[PDB]
């Protein structure tokens, strides 16, 4: 218990039911979050947040290189996977803290200022994500924080993106058998897809001449967000006056940092007919656990080849055709839509950065807990969401912000905290 | 600023955010719609408005013809493209007028009277679109309206059909390079997607003897509603006992005007096996831009075919399977589910036939817009819901309409505008 | 007599000081504008308003063609001008209403629409002044009107651009006697200049063959704008290798229309020394007389050639250099900031576009006028200030438009206007 | 939303309306100043803010030297450039702190202080720039501040240089194309422009043997400020006894680090005649680009010389003349007028000096924005002004600086800020 407020405002607080019109009988459950990531031989590194995401995804840490390109170095967490205990579930509140602790046993260089923002956007949609580039992605003065000492460290609070919303389904297993060890059954969040159309090309001539092994081109790359399950559907027609061309095509996912997350084969050794329409179909389906890290983008790949060849092929195609890449529950506000930046610089090679943190949701166990976690709808408390719609609705002038200097946060929480002690 | 219901009943005062439980930072836009459509030859012509639309598509003109059919003539729209600035919008309040402002420069005929009804569902079903079939689309007497002199004009109020709803997503266009220049990536309106299911055959017998080119059937034709992207995916499986036969297939989406606007290859040159199973996919995927206009239904045509042939094939063949087709947010209310039809007729051809409008939205900028635009939570004002519940609630006996006689409605502009001059 | 806020809100009222701290002995005055434009053969047209304009200039009506281009009309002006008789003087309120009277001798057609906006900014900023583009040239609702209906008319209103501004001077004629007759001397509105800088060209390579009469190439052509006196100077340095070459240089001002309406020699007849450094000074000064319309752009031409040449001179020089326009008085708000544009279309050809419209002043007389004129500061009468701020302040809610429907507008003048009748 | 007062005594807080008399339909923003300047050699080095600046200039870092020299680092902006998106603007408040942050790798000094002080004047002005200089540059104490640790850091408050001021164009660039591809256009702030009025020379006379080359004098040298774009104006009108002298003379615009920031040819290679008068017209114009650093001061250098010459020469002129230059907007206070030093000495070499900031400002959208950007006037609430007006004229005894210890200035971030929390 912890009126809804206390609990948006204060997280660590606890959990309470989000006072809405979603009556839906559920459990209440805090999770924790804590991390001590290593600085990198930059000093300087981007820690990226999805403040309202609907499960255990916390963020991912990305360390900045000499190369000035950044390098996944792992996902946060929540403390425990709620996919293997529940089924549904909905966030309440969550907060989070980046700060050092440490300092490299060779050094006392205080060295460390942090800059965070809270997009209102997928990570892919950000148009700067350097240190200095995240100041301006919001016009939101209390969206943004400026050179925070790290030693002090900044305070992540997680602000509604929308309410009434509905639960969301965690990537949890359902039962089944097979043949293969590895085999993965899972029911995931489905409920407000996110789709991409991608007209890949509308008639574009291909040529080049004959190549042993082929010549490759990559016709597009756009980008897209994913942290869960997504699918690639739709399908390429191709027209050619050559003849014995076999094309080859593959799909790869580009994580934040340049890397191939995954790659698939569209249609691998496909004949090309002279004349008649040849038909290149998708059909990719690609799950949870082979997204290693936040995709922030998607291309397609054409090797065309001939079956004999000299000098002689001037190999050349014609290709209309668009895809339709669809991210299951991708829409569902706080599931891609905000992603809050914190970029840390000057920070001594090998300190800690420990993040802390705790997450509030409203749950519903999976079959095999429901035998022994009784569930309930929410408390009920009149004018408790005017209250909140009232504080949200004056939020800027109360100063309510997304990303705090945490000792600004902390005097905040007696500030609006000095009432039942 | 503006409360809520003053917006929602006279939307040319200017927006205000919605007084639900969709809690989301957000910024507030007014858009203008001007037309200035001109009289067929027929004076009489058909405008369809999409009311509640999530975004700047507000309705089509048609005009009718000798051969009593129709003829498309443009998309009205806003006065901007909003999937150009924002990403996310949801409609406040919209508010239309129909009505003539000349006469041809040979005329003095007062000429002219107009029809209107709101119907509660799609495009494709209403069951008669006749200037005086409206006239019984629907039972409620506030959603009608009949000769109303066009001199004198109509005025269309958007009624909420429904709230708390989530944002939808423009058809934005997502960061993408490629090959071709005419390539589009965009991120669709996809939550609350429709579904149509269409069992197409259930081992329907086909036979023709030969024919030169082929002998060619339409399978099925249904009537489905689309104005963005849509998709047909789903598969047909053959069997024959001839051999050497070569099925061709094409899937049509054609226009309330009975035009073609949209044609695709399911499968050009297909071999059927005897005995074995003959499977043939659907993995279209429409996009946007290519929908010209209101889709009104959707069919399937197979060329049947022989290598070789005399008067001798009695070609024939089997085929089981049914498709489906998805139209990406087609369920969200306002999206496709209530259309008001305004017609006109008797009017002076030639003569113009002027819309005006406005469309108020909450909206999210993209990234860029980003920069400089500021969100914020909805103003708090308590009971603003409630009010609007009670006013609806009563709607009926207040009289408030969907459909107005432009004289009418400007009376009510003050019989309950009489307050805050 | 008339509290501010009554001529403010009804210009047609009459003259009333402003309430604000600039404390002048001065004298109130009104004055009327009248015309009756005559349609074009496109039926189309646009009026260029300078809402705020502190003086006789009232704005400008300009037709449009078959070739799409407008065509300069005249100037819309004050009853009388101003100049002749005052020397400072400041805008209290103005208010303008076009609207058709007429109808050919052989027409019945109704025809005839308005679109109007009032762009934050000068002529030459507009993006866009098509009929519909108009329409997103700001995103205030208040500031928008669609499809009027001509014979209904619109009503332009002018709200403060500012308060507490000095006051202007007009310009007037200063004494003086000179040999040439048609010699003007004036003393012109310094305040508040606008200055623009152009970087022409930054060691920029030319370099062409000989040619009879030379070679000309148009160095840049940048918008600006003007309405009244202005003046550019600054400096372009040339560099060459070759031996012989006059340089010859102009500077054009374009008007709305694309029509040059003034032209200049910065430098005709210029001789190029090789090695040495090459100075081309500008001293322009453009009185205001000769201004026959606005001015939307300024472009330099420089005409290159050699004392002898054959196929022989590849020509070729080198230059470095800015410019500086300065417009004096041009950012005295209102002077050339505010633009209020209203567009007609469909109107019939051969009829009467009537405008009229009041401006209000508060005005110091010249010299000779001064005998018989008597100044007084202000009446004083507190919270008229406050209660404007107030007003202006809450603006939108109580819907003060600057572009209204002259209906609209009418019942407004009864709707805060039936008090002291 | 924010009352002025907290605004302005809290800019971290936010943007709200100056209750002034300056009526103009506006935006509101906050922009955000983050740097970590890392310390030189010497541990001692110099930031100059300039409080008032009505743009994107906040400051810029000059480092101290052992020659006892300054050597500038770079200019200290805002977190995006404001005129790239607006043309107009007005400073409401800002707020920015001095701070290191940092150590090198090999020290446990505690090592730094800070001095900072409010001068009411240009940076030219400034008698003495010296850490401890400073602090006799003002009489008020409240605009001074001692050895404060620099661990703890120093904020600098923006108070107001005066109200009632109108808007300022920022240095956006206006529409135009040209040959060279770096051709700049620009519509730069010119109201309110400061003009210094040089008599270089009044009947001088020079006089030097001859000398291969020409012999160089420095005519004048004065101080002068200037960030943004300038004039020079002028003649030199020269007299000579002597035959075929060619004078050559040049500008010099020198940064506050005694740097040279700008030349120009004011007229390179001139042919003096015996007895006639010869002029010596000054027409140069310094855009704002080319100004990369604050100038502290111009000179003038004549270089004269003789055609042919021996030992024989004893060339000699006399010079009359006075020159005329004009920084454009430059007595718009704050523009130039009151600089804030902010030094720093005995600083570990090498560790961070952190600056973090907001600037809030009143702003009119570009033309482009001006499409997806509402405008409005000032939000009206009485008596905004006069608390103002109280809380400024009791400044001293309130104890309101402009130059702060963190610390102090955080307290009372609560001694006037523990109401509305």
């Amino acid at each position: 218990i912890v009126p809804f407020i206390r609990s948006l405002l204060m997280p660590t607080t606890g959990p309470a039911s989000i006072p809405d019109d979603t009556l839906e009988k559920h459990t209440l459950r805090s999770e924790t979050s804590t991390y001590n990531l290593t600085v990198g031989d930059t000093g300087s590194g981007l820690i990226v947040f999805f403040p309202g995401f609907p499960g255990s995804i916390v963020g991912a840490h990305y360390t900045l290189q000499g190369n000035g390109n950044y390098k996944f170095d792992q996902m946060l967490l929540t403390a425990q996977n709620l996919p293997a205990s529940y089924n549904y579930c909905r966030l309440v509140s969550r907060s989070l803290t980046v700060r050092s602790s440490t300092l490299p046993g060779g050094v006392y260089a205080l060295n460390g200022t942090i800059n965070a923002v809270t997009f209102q956007g997928s990570l892919s949609e950000l148009t700067d994500v350097s240190y200095n580039g995240l100041m301006s992605a919001t016009a939101n003065i209390n969206d943004k924080i400026g050179n925070v000492l790290v030693g002090e460290g900044v305070t992540v609070l997680s602000l509604p993106t929308s309410y009434d919303l509905g639960y969301v389904r965690l990537g949890d297993p359902i039962p089944a058998i097979g043949l293969d060890p590895k085999m993965v059954a899972t029911c995931d969040s489905s409920d407000r897809p996110r789709v991409y159309t991608i007209t890949a090309a509308d008639d574009y001539q291909f040529s080049s001449q004959y190549q042993p092994g082929g010549v490759t081109i990559t016709l597009f790359s756009a980008n897209i967000d994913a942290i869960t399950s997504l699918s690639v559907g739709g399908e390429l027609v191709f027209r050619t006056s050559v003849h014995g061309l076999v094309l080859g095509a593959t799909i790869y996912l580009i994580g934040f940092d340049g890397t191939t997350v995954i790659t698939r084969a569209v249609a691998a050794n496909n004949g090309l007919t002279t004349g008649t329409d040849n038909l290149m179909p998708f059909n990719l389906v690609i799950p949870t656990n082979e997204i290693t890290q936040p995709i922030t983008s998607i291309k397609l790949e054409i090797v065309t080849s001939k079956s004999g060849g000299q000098a002689g092929d001037q190999m050349s195609w014609s290709a209309r055709g668009s895809l339709a890449v669809t991210i299951h529950g991708g829409n569902y506000p706080g599931a891609l839509r905000p992603v809050t930046l914190v970029a840390y610089e000057r920070v001594a090679t090998g300190s800690v950065v420990t993040v802390a943190g705790v997450s509030n949701f409203e749950l519903i166990p999976n079959p095999e807990l429901a035998k022994n976690l009784v569930t309930e709808y929410g408390r009920f408390d009149p004018g408790a969401m005017n209250y909140t719609k009232l504080i949200l609705s004056e939020r800027d002038r109360l100063g309510i912000k997304t990303v705090w200097p945490t000792r600004e946060y902390t005097d905040f929480r007696e500030y609006f905290m000095e009432v039942a002690d």
